[PDB]
């Protein structure tokens, strides 16, 4: 990943 | 806040 969220 | 990222 490396990114982040949350959806 | 309360919604994520890192932008």
């Amino acid at each position: 990943x490396x990114n982040x969220x949350y959806x």
